[PDB]
RNA sequence: AUGGG
RNA sequence: CCCG
């Protein structure tokens, strides 16, 4: 987005800190080229002449403005996509009660009880539990108030910046490219959930190519479903974006909200409203306050869904802007935020599409390494989605999500103190799909010290997961 | 944060 | 814990 004002106030906002990621017995062994993002203005690993505070905000390099024409084309695209979505999900989009919004519903997890609460709550020690009752799903007075203000389109707030504490490729660490998290007020999350919760649950329950969304999928079971679909197309593209979330422009965001979340579709009227407040935001970094236009903050209830919907719309728009006669079935896709797979029997020129995405502020490039541009004829077994390949399970015949050994090695090499056992068990569910040899190599460093689930047991688990009759079958 | 799983 |  575009930073329209870096104001400065004494009232400081504490984030800094050391990393919670400690190396494991495995690191020595795998020597990953990844490490914990720099979290300190002066980390002893930051290339000379780097200012975290600098790099970290070097993502706001503008807010693309659209012509009346391009805007009119984008509104058609969003209306065309909204027609498809809601035709599939239905129009059962009524607001959630505060109870439903808190405790979740079929397809929508419960709000989280002890995560950051946002502001001004942060500045008083207060936590969500001191504001909300996740037991019965009722809210305390401050939140009661905020809501009535929101119902009265009169509520203002600020995002709170955290430096994401995660593992990263050394080159990005040594460059100060640490990612940031925007924590919204816990009441904003509540009210979004209220306004767009049931729609969301429906999105999750109907995840798939038909709506172009994989939010709520479970790769273990759904890979087979996703793979067979995309395997039927002549062309598949692994399209990458660059700072997708930050480069959504006010025009696009505003127009999407207006077309997809209309009352004619059964949404409360403040559905559009609460979403729009995401367009221009104030971020609080330590002592600094910062106004931005464009982009989408990371911790908004519905960030992944919003992103996914934009992603679908961008593709329709880019294509319509270059070709004639493009409709929703000229192609197929599924996305999860910025992550996307597209496919078509038409020989679409994504390379040519590149300027059209540019009109929206979006830069696309091919996942396929830094290759010489988009090419034709790629297959589903050539792409990555959610950091997983689609490989054929040479046993069940089913697709399975295979992660790159390198990635698993970086994953296994670092861990929060006193979380290693559970981390190992959880990462083993990812690694099983790399086959028994790679599975055993990956975990040897932990042998004799931690409990490593047998490859065998996780394979049996996965078969029953992916297809119980497959499982039941292996036994007839 | 988010939201999935 | 892991992915966007
Ligand atoms: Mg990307
Ligand atoms: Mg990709």
């Amino acid at each position: 987005g575009l930073i329209v004002d870096t104001r400065d106030v004494e009232e400081r906002v504490h984030v800094m800190r050391k990393t919670k990621l400690a190396p494991t017995v495995a690191h020595g062994v795998f020597n990953p080229e990844f490490g914990p993002a720099a979290l300190s203005n002066k980390d002893p690993r930051l290339n000379e002449g780097v200012v975290l505070d600098e790099v970290i905000f070097s993502k706001h390099k503008g807010d693309t403005k659209m012509s009346a024409e391009d805007k009119a084309l984008f509104r058609r695209c969003a209306a065309d996509y909204a027609s498809r979505l809601h035709s599939v999900l239905g129009t059962a989009n009524a607001p959630l009660s505060i109870y439903e919004a808190i405790k979740g519903v079929d397809g929508l997890d419960a709000m989280e009880p002890d995560t950051a609460p946002g502001l001004p709550w942060a500045l008083q020690g207060k936590r969500r539990g001191a504001l909300i009752d996740f037991e019965n799903g009722t809210v305390g007075p401050e939140v009661e108030a905020a809501l009535k203000l929101m119902e009265k389109r009169e509520y203002k707030f600020a995002c709170q910046t955290f430096l994401k504490d995660e593992i990263r490729p050394m080159e990005k660490v040594r460059a100060g490219k640490t990612r940031i998290v925007d924590v919204l007020p816990v009441e904003h999350i509540l009210y979004t959930r209220m306004m767009i919760g049931r729609f969301c649950a429906q999105m999750h329950s109907n995840n798939g190519p038909q709506i172009g969304s994989a939010v709520g999928c479970n790769p273990d079971v759904d890979w087979q479903r996703f793979g067979t679909h995309f395997a039927q197309y002549r062309n598949v593209w692994d399209v990458d974006y660059s700072a997708f979330d930050a480069n959504h422009c006010s025009d696009a965001m505003n127009i999407m909200f207006e077309e997809v979340f209309r009352t004619e579709f059964g949404f409360h009227p403040n559905a559009e409203w609460i979403l729009k407040t995401l367009v221009n935001t104030e971020h609080a970094y330590e002592n600094k306050r910062i106004t931005v236009e464009g982009g989408i903050p990371s911790g908004c209830s519905a960030t992944s869904i919003i992103n996914t919907i934009l992603n679908n719309i961008y593709v329709l728009y880019a294509l319509r802007r270059h070709y004639e006669g493009v409709e929703l079935d000229t192609y197929t896709m599924i996305s999860y935020g910025d992550d996307i797979v597209v496919a078509s029997d038409y020989d679409l020129d994504f390379e040519a599409l590149k300027p059209h995405f540019k009109s929206l502020g979006q830069t696309i490039t091919p996942a396929d390494k830094s290759d010489k541009g988009f090419v034709l004829g790629h297959s589903i077994t050539d792409v990555t989605f959610l950091k997983r390949h689609f490989h054929m399970d040479y046993g069940t015949g089913f697709y399975k999500p295979v992660m790159a050994s390198k990635t698993l090695e970086a994953i296994l090499s670092f861990a929060r103190r006193g979380t290693i056992q559970e981390k190992l068990i959880s990462v083993a569910g990812l690694a099983v799909h790399s086959g028994p040899d790679e599975y055993r190599r990956l975990f040897e460093p932990f042998q004799g010290l931690f409990e490593i689930p047998s490859y065998r047991s996780l394979y049996l688990r996965w078969v029953n997961a992916v297809c119980g009759d497959a499982a039941a079958l292996e036994h007839h």
